[PDB]
């Protein structure tokens, strides 16, 4: 759906073909668009188009430009390169005051992520925004580099994480426990079907409990936890359960059990959207859980602003022996990556 935005003084209008731009690790879809100007109003002026990736935190406020690119589209510079089908269409259709622009993403950026704090959280609101801006600027004998608000337009865009071609090794885990006063172990092996999952895709967690203890494994709980780490400006940490299933089955003393439970991590699983890393405005409707942060090798993690990750957590609730006051709970975790399907 081709969408446009006109400036207040109607001098600079900007057209884009889409709002979501696909990052699939291998490459990122460039921002190809067009700018229709009113030659009467932009006469003697210059019109630029900019791409900005900013991390914001927060009145108290912090902002870091994770990436910035800018080009002049009027008057023309003559170095635009080959035009795309969308650009050619829009130019041939809108008239002659139409000037194409192409703004590429680098490979060291994160994707669109927003985070609003919950009452039990000490962190402030933060996120990563992507913004395209077309503006007209000019100088005079009294002022230079004057950019009036009326001669400019902004468009918020999305940068969406999609699965790359390859994929990590099969997620596996193994934890063993020896409790107080007994060298008898409780072993727990956990495997996932694959290392990358898609938003909405069922996640098969295979759980193998080898219980050599005199204790009873009263409960087997499997969660999908979203761990999020703000890594710029303030060191905030969040961890929320976004999916949960129990086994409805126990493991008696000196017993073994292997079962498969299927978790689907969805934002719709909890009405509470706060304290969770999302991929859009916390009140919109197509907002999903943020995709796993894919940190490219050699890059310093802090330039991602917000690190998002997902893990399967297997919790075992074991019974107390004679003399013990309460039950006990042990747990293990196995990481995995969540994102949108391949292009």
């Amino acid at each position: 759906v081709i969408f446009k935005k006109i400036s207040r003084d109607k001098s600079v209008t900007i057209y884009l073909g889409k709002r979501d731009y696909i990052d699939h690790v291998e490459r990122v879809e460039p921002v190809d668009g067009v700018v229709l100007v009113d030659p009467e109003l932009v006469k003697g002026k210059r019109v630029y188009v900019s791409l900005t990736c900013a991390f914001r935190y927060g009145g108290l406020s912090f902002r870091r430009d994770l990436y910035f690119s800018q080009v002049q589209v009027f008057p023309p510079v003559g170095a635009s390169g080959a035009t795309t089908r969308l650009q050619e269409s829009l130019i041939k259709k809108l008239g002659a005051n139409t000037y194409p622009f192409l703004l590429t993403f680098p490979d060291y950026l994160p994707c669109s992520v927003m985070l609003q704090p919950a009452p039990q959280d000490v962190g402030k609101s933060c996120g990563v925004d992507f913004e395209i801006k077309a503006f007209a600027t000019h100088s005079t004998d009294v002022e230079e580099d004057k950019i009036p608000k009326k001669s400019s337009v902004r468009l918020l865009i999305e940068k969406v994480q999609h699965a790359p071609r390859d994929m990590g090794p099969q997620p596996r885990a193994e934890a063993s426990w020896q409790f107080f006063m007994s060298d008898k172990p409780l072993r727990l092996a956990v495997s996932l079907s694959k290392e990358i999952y898609y938003h909405g895709e069922p996640i098969p967690v295979t759980v193998a409990v080898t219980n050599s203890t005199e204790k009873t494994v009263k409960k087997i709980k499997v969660l999908v936890e979203q761990v999020t780490n703000v890594v710029l400006y303030s060191s905030d940490y969040y961890i929320k359960t976004v999916a949960a299933e129990e086994a409805q089955e126990k493991v008696p003393p000196n017993s073994s059990l292997t079962k498969t439970l299927t978790l689907v991590p969805l934002l719709a699983n909890n009405r509470e959207r706060r304290g969770i890393a999302l991929d859009g405005k916390i009140k919109h409707e197509d907002t999903n859980l943020a995709s796993s942060t894919i940190i490219k090798e050699g890059i310093d993690k802090t330039v991602m602003g917000i690190l998002v990750s997902y893990q399967i957590k297997v919790k075992l609730t074991v019974s107390g022996l004679l003399g013990e006051l309460t039950s006990s709970e042990v747990a293990t975790e196995v990481p995995f990556r969540l994102m949108h399907p391949q292009p």
